[PDB]
């Protein structure tokens, strides 16, 4: 009844678009940020309240998973959203990012040692892997290379990225439960160059994907670069298909992004941070930990709907983040969640009513001030 | 409404009873096993869960508190209640056990440096902290002897705990909404002493408490020797009270204890060895971490009724372990709280049946089989 992959657009306002994406699990709708469940936890949540905070869709770690637990393992087991208790989509990485982040590289693909064992990865390992996790968004296989890159290992790396999205294209559409039940997105790449990212996108547009990814940002080039980069890129991609921006970001980071085209969002920030102590309010991030804080009774912030702010105070959390008591890293992620929802949520809404320049605005005065 | 503290026993077996005590926030039903909530939160869950895996009352305890985040400062936040969010009872522990375990002694009291501050406790010292804090069970100060302790520091421990006793009950009682809304109970001590443990039952019954615990147990003599002084003192006890046995324990521990006319226990190992990978099962504990539980898609115990073992196999739970992951941490301390509660509500029943006996030598045959 639900179809596999049906992307549609209810509004747009500028370069900015709010709408829906149909998948066989369930709908998500754009903007969309994803909570990251690297090795099948959304950290410190339960996927009941992941889904409480109003994610429609979270990103699980090729790279992670298929060192621990294992692919065939998972599959084996159910496959990882019978694993983890997630029903909902679940978009996969390809490993490309991490195999350089964290862990021997040729036309083939490439080989690596766990972050010790040693194990190989290729666009057609890659789109097997995410089969056998049973992903509903498989990513293309690419190879990455570090920031700030030098144009020429730019260029190499990029289209050696097209020759292995035809790759992962070809393996996708090879695995008939792959095709029928699943979506696979291609990656563009090119650094900060514009020709480069023109080349990656005709490329991907001639193969064909169900969204494309803007690849290679948030490594570290500041937002006034991304912004720019954002500024050529997204155009070159098919205005009908989703774009996802990989890895991006700060509540601002989003704001900008959808103001470019950016469809698809995600980031370990909200998590990551709220386990240290930075909490993300209207009126711009906390650190809660902060002696400030110590005494006050109200909410981590004073709109926010969810059930973190309905019901502990600043002064509580404050004593469980200060304490290293687990809880504590169960509300502030909670809350984080809830928060970039929230904001997607708000973001939809302003599309849609076609005031969503007036929301960046007062959201940028505020939060800033 | 409802009373300050109303213990009614509904049904006995042998030593064994079962029944409630009704307090103004709620209803105990007793045998009860409380979770220990040290620092303002039971490790690992919010206040939700633990009601919802059949918690009547918990633990909180006036050392850790004392010195983080501070007794004055839990009552200007509004009490130790309002600030973790838990609405129902709180028994508080004195202080004495924790002083002499983690951090220079007198007739007054107690002079400590924090585990580096120095700080004070005395009997008027600790009913005013559990003032304070907002305790619905307030426990008299006493003072603990380490074991293995000679006759000689028994008994002048014990005499002096039950002078202690005494101002414990005195300052009680000059605090008027302390003594209106409150319970206060008294501890015996006299370590494995049959006279001891007597001078000290007749000198609690002498000043009268809400109910008694047995203390100076659980410090590692051995489950026969504690059940061996079980066996005499705790019928030196008023029968119309609560018998509070402090820091115990295992399943077997609990069983073997309400068979000796115990109603009321608190331990940190269903918490502790939860986050450690220990699962409590009615055919004994197991190590989640263990690899034979890698690919093993049962839950954690096959008639447990809790959420965890609703939804989550062995398999994930032993991935989320040995990943570090705190989600581990939350679903087996949950499923280890439902256990118990569990086995209390199994220990209710067989009593109000008349069929505990037999309930104990099943459970015991199964547990060690
Ligand atoms: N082919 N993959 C990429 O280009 C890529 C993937 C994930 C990322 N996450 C970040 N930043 C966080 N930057 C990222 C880039
Ligand atoms: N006056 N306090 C006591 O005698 C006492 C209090 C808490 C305890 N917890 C354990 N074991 C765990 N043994 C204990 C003894
Ligand atoms: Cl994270
Ligand atoms: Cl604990
Ligand atoms: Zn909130
Ligand atoms: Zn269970």
């Amino acid at each position: 009844d639900r179809p596999r992959f049906s992307f549609s657009i209810a509004a747009r306002e500028g370069k900015a678009r709010t709408g829906t994406i149909e998948m066989k699990r369930g709908v998500i709708r754009t903007p969309a940020f994803m909570p990251v469940g690297t090795a099948a936890t959304v950290k410190a949540l339960k996927p009941e309240t992941v889904r409480a905070t109003g994610a429609d869709i979270i990103l699980g770690n090729t790279y992670h998973l298929m060192l621990r637990p294992g692919a065939e393992r998972i599959a084996k087991l159910g496959g990882l959203h019978s694993f983890m208790g997630w029903d909902r989509p679940i978009l996969t990485d390809s490993g490309g990012y991490q195999v350089m982040s964290l862990s021997k590289q040729s036309e083939e693909g490439v080989t690596f040692k766990s972050h010790g064992s040693r194990h190989m990865l290729s666009p057609e390992r890659s789109i097997e892997i995410q089969h056998l996790l049973g992903s509903d968004i498989v990513m293309a296989f690419d190879e990455c290379t570090p920031y700030p890159a030098t144009p020429s290992r730019a260029a190499s790396s990029m289209e050696r990225s097209m020759r292995w999205a035809k790759r992962s294209r070809d393996a996708f559409d090879s695995r008939k439960e792959q095709a029928e039940n699943a979506a696979l997105f291609g990656i563009q790449q090119g650094s900060v160059f514009e020709n480069l990212r023109q080349q990656s996108a005709d490329a991907l547009a001639e193969i064909g994907f169900d969204g494309y990814a803007v690849g290679g940002l948030a490594v570290g080039e500041g937002q006034d670069e991304m912004f720019r980069v954002l500024d050529f890129s997204v155009p070159m991609l098919p205005d009908d298909k989703p774009h996802y921006l990989m890895g991006v970001g700060k509540p601002d980071d989003i704001v900008g992004a959808v103001e470019r085209g950016i469809d698809m969002f995600d980031c370990v920030l909200p998590t990551r941070s709220g386990r240290n102590g930075q909490a993300f309010t209207w009126d711009g991030p906390i650190n809660i930990r902060n002696a400030r804080f110590s005494e006050d009774l109200k909410p981590l912030d004073s709109e926010c709907h969810c059930a973190v702010c309905q019901k502990w105070s600043r002064a509580y959390i404050h004593h469980l983040i200060r304490a290293g008591e687990i809880l504590g890293a169960m509300l502030m992620t909670e809350h984080n969640i809830a928060f970039y929802q929230q904001l997607m949520q708000k973001i939809r809404d302003s599309i849609s009513e076609g005031r969503f320049s007036q929301f960046a605005q007062d959201f940028r005065a505020r939060y800033f001030a």
